[PDB]
């Protein structure tokens, strides 16, 4: 019990310090350490319910009982007397060094799961090293640390959503009395993507002071695992070489997908281009119905450009699907063109993308509906949002031992840990767990806290709430009402729900039963709250802070004595009460 | 126990029916008072925990233990062949109207929590009258039904706080790419006015269109209790008369103070007054440190006015200082300016507000600093926020026997009654209760159905949140940092706090470490959160999902557990570490 956690804590840690916070040897050892500038993980036993059982166990490894007692690598280094006599001897700094690997972790890919686990391991004296390189876009299109979200993923993608959000804030100022003309006003989009670089720029350069500051290693190559403990990397220039680490995470994210259609991978882009194009889209069609496809057809209508997204059956398969509708529709309403239950075939070449003026090419896009009627029209961007998939055939080899499920992802228990028992997995690639950056984020520094520190709190993947960020933001928390329903049946679910209006929309005109809220419930549990959902305004701000009490088991009750703050959109979850049974309208 | 709670409900109700969902002679009762629209309480004997215990108890009224059993006004009326005897005889409307009362109920005043009681008491068959009459200001301003908040209060306030964030929003939008041009941009207040108060009137209308359809009757006319039972009013051709009610209930709030000081009544106005003024205040003096006066002040600031604050001592005093301090700091860096330790001694007038051409006046303000030195200085709108008072003398005769406190405001028990058994007071003239506007909303409709539907919830006014909504806004729920510390000491707290920039501030060149949270918790009662703070952007959607978690009583584990949703400025709760006590920096 207390014994296998100590034999497992002592035989990864880096470097490690059992203590007492009270005694002054301890203070004593603590003093050298870092004025050597060793880093190190410390356990104070006098503030654990069990410490007494430690310091027994500990002498299985030391043959003493007493504190402090210094470890390296699963070795006892010594008490106090010991490490002072290594210290002025000129001894201490290579028996911390010492390693049967050139790094106690290497971490494949330098993401958000990768980044996080790298600087948090870092800071218990694990020796580190972060490899990152970032395979082309099929037109070329590259970028720099970070990751996914940082360059092309969550980050751009929101900000651009703000100048989208920007448009209707310029119409709303007239009705509040501000003198500008809404309809004399134009959007630059070379001068937004500008803007959104120099960000992404910056945080490229964070990141890398950030591993320096740590003092992990970065190389900038491309890496393959060919055996437990042993990852191959290729330059620049092509040099290829070899590397060992005791521990190895994974952690090398997606990429888009590409329809096997003639003229897709040639002619059409992905969400790794649009963020960087130097050109705006012009008359655009997405093809796809998932969020990445929702959000960028959503901000592109709202700077002005003709949208047309092509859904092969539903909208956001996954979510709430009364949700979803609501969210298809607003969006319908502000501008953008919908071609329901239909698939392309083919993209024709009508020009090339003019790179010296700055502007798109013309294609011709051939489909089908599901009735076999035809499609056939012109664009000059068409974006592919059809999913993303891993391709770990180009990170591990097969006879190192990983195991993958079908679609390809790393199968792991709860400890994020792979068939191979030196070997983790984290963020996208780790089959099963919600796609998020701060679940990679969560998850990495958890690992990094039990390998190197003794820790042995998990990463809790249930109930992670998420936002849509389209036009009208979408958020939510936990089951969908549809499969509320699948796992207890109707008789025992009950759903309160309401339209709203924000204050804000009053004095702008717009419009009165949009937004909408509701909280669906297991009647026979105390009306527990199994999933809120959210469509309006800054739905991830309202969404947050419920996701801690529902994580805390928050019922019906909960809801309705805790009091609203006026005036908000928020509050309208404080005093809910129309049922869905009672056919009461929830318009207001 | 049971038995008590029975006599209680039989003694309020007006006219309530004691039933069973499976029984069809319930289901045959039901109807008949349906198709005779009359309205009335149910109570589902089948539902309840002791149900077969209070059908026993029922006998004591009525002589039979079987469902149903209808009452009115303490009466037993009769079983199902019972009431369809009085319906086939035309005897059954006179026997529910037939009352020693006027009315079951009358409350004072027609606002936030007035409202609320009366829409809810009707819905139970209480025959109910609302009195509301408005008081004009010493320069004459009146309004419509619905209370401070309506008229002149949150929501005024908050639109036009919306007016001053759109002139930051037109500011950002170039650097997101809009071609607009911000310096050539100007703002019209009646513009502005003119759609605020339509937006008021909209809701004056509903306010009445509401009581018309749950049967309420609504006298514009002061009323003043004189007796347990008696009501007397007086319309606006002064006609003085008298009504009677069973249950009371005063809900009269509060109006503005002035200073005891020359010329300060003639000359300034008031937040009654500035929510409607026909002219833009020009260069404005706020005396006060209230949320009022900060709000205000605020608001006129971004709209362009040359804008000062008057403070006496602190700013918000009551609220976390370190949060008031950063509050005051970012106005005072956007063009608010601070007269610090002054207070005024007289206003003299230098010119008259003129009416025709739509401009105010000019004044001049003569005050004091704390240490001994002279303020002198011209200002053309003197605005007054030192605090609010109620005035009962106007609406409750000392000889009826209803205690007040020392401040004037009514002592109640933990269920809103007064001294006096069948009068009750609600919203913010009950002493030492949160005068907020959902507070007062929830003790109304709570103290409804406890009066008249046999309901025991109490309202819960502990840990309510809150926002100020100054240029950046403060949320906030449970103690300060101060009142937390000297309630516990300094050992036993743990601050976590750090800065932060939302997303949208980076595009837009904002600041960078202006933005502001920490939790505030117990160590020895498992890191229980004691308080919530933020200061930023929406920070009333970001506080009010929180307030559900620390009602339930939330620790720094549960925080912890729990994930964010990116990108967001919310979810910088979901991962604070760096504490008070460390020294480590805040900053990002
Ligand atoms: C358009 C879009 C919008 C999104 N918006 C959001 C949002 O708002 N909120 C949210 O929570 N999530 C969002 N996501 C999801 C988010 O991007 C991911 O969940 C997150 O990036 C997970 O990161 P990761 O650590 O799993 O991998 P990644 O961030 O993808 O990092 C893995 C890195 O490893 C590199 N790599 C691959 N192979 C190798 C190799 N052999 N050697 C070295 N390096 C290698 C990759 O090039 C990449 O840089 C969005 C995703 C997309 C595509
Ligand atoms: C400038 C300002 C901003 C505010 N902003 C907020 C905010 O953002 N959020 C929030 O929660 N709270 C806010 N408040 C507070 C909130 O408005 C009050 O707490 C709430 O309106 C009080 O409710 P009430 O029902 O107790 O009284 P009221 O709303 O004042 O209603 C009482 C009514 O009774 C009338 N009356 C008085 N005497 C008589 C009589 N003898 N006969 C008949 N009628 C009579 C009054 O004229 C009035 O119409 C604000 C207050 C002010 C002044
Ligand atoms: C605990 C060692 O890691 C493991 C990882 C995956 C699996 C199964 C589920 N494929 C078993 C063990
Ligand atoms: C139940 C109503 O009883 C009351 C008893 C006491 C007080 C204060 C004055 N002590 C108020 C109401």
């Amino acid at each position: 019990g207390t014994s296998q956690w100590l034999r497992k804590t002592v035989d990864s840690a880096a470097v490690i310090l059992f203590s007492k916070t009270t005694c002054p040897y301890c203070k004593k050892v603590k003093d050298v350490l870092a004025e050597a500038k060793i880093k190190h993980a410390t356990i104070e036993l006098d503030q654990l319910s069990n410490g007494s059982a430690i310091q027994k166990c500990l002498a299985s490894f030391s043959k003493i009982e007493t504190v402090p007692q210094m470890f390296v690598r699963g070795k006892f280094i010594g008490d106090s007397q010991t490490v002072l006599k290594y210290y002025s001897n000129d001894e201490l700094a290579g028996i911390v060094n010492e390693s049967k690997y050139d790094y106690d972790l290497i971490v494949i890919g330098g993401g958000s799961g990768g980044l996080a686990a790298g600087k948090e391991a870092a800071k218990y004296g694990a020796k580190t090293a972060v490899l990152d390189y970032v395979e082309p876009t099929p037109i070329g299109t590259t970028w720099g640390l970070g990751g996914t979200c940082v360059n092309v993923g969550c980050i751009p993608k929101k900000l651009m959503h703000q100048a989208g959000l920007l448009s209707h804030a310029l119409e709303d100022a007239e009705h509040f009395g501000w003198s500008l003309d809404r309809s004399k006003i134009s959007h630059n989009w070379s001068t937004m993507v500008e803007g959104v670089q120099s960000h992404i720029g910056s945080l490229n350069w964070g990141y890398k002071v950030a591993l320096r500051d740590n003092q992990v290693t970065y190389l900038n190559a491309k890496g393959r695992l060919i055996s437990p403990h042993e990852v191959q990397i290729t330059d620049k220039n092509q040099k290829v070489s070899t590397i060992t680490g005791n521990k190895i995470i994974l952690a090398t994210g997606e990429r888009p997908k590409y329809p096997e259609i003639p003229g897709a991978v040639e002619y059409g882009i992905t969400s790794d281009d649009l963020f960087s194009l130097p050109y705006f889209p012009g008359k655009t069609l997405v093809i796809g119905a998932s969020y990445v496809a929702l959000e960028c057809a959503g901000f592109l209508a709202s700077l002005g450009g003709d949208v047309t997204v092509m859904v092969r059956s539903i909208l956001l398969r996954g979510f709430d699907q009364q949700m979803a509708e609501k969210v298809g529709d607003y969006m319908e309403n502000h501008g953008v063109k919908f071609a329901k239950l239909c698939v392309p075939d083919e993209i024709k070449q009508l020009k090339v993308v003019d790179t010296e003026n700055n502007k798109p090419g013309l294609l011709l896009v051939k489909g089908h509906y599901t009735d076999g009627k035809k499609f056939e029209e012109e664009f000059e961007t068409v974006i592919f949002a059809v999913g993303r998939e891993p391709q770990l055939s180009k990170v591990l080899c097969e006879t190192v031992g990983v195991k993958l499920d079908k679609n390809g992802r790393v199968v792991c228990t709860d400890d994020e840990q792979t068939t191979v028992s030196n070997v983790y997995a984290i963020g996208d690639i780790n089959a099963g767990k919600p796609q998020l950056t701060p679940v990679a984020i969560q998850a990495g520094r958890y690992l990094a806290r039990r390998l190197f520190a003794g820790a042995t709190e998990l990463t809790d993947y249930s109930n992670v709430a998420t936002t849509v960020f389209t036009p009208l933001e979408y958020g939510a928390c936990g089951l969908s009402e549809e499969d509320a329903i699948e796992k207890y049946g109707d008789k025992d679910i009950e759903v309160y729900h309401s339209n709203f209006k924000p204050l804000e929309w009053t004095v702008a005109h717009r419009e009165d039963n949009v937004c909408y809220m509701k909280l669906v419930c297991r009647k026979s549990d105390n009306m527990r709250v199994l999933g809120l959902h959210v469509l309006g305004p800054n739905a991830g701000e309202i969404t947050q802070g419920y996701a801690v009490a529902i994580k805390m088991g928050a019922t019906k009750a909960d809801f309705d004595r805790t009091i609203g703050i006026h005036p908000t959109c928020s509050e309208t979850f404080t005093t809910l009460h129309v049922t869905k049974k009672s056919g009461v309208s929830p318009i207001v």
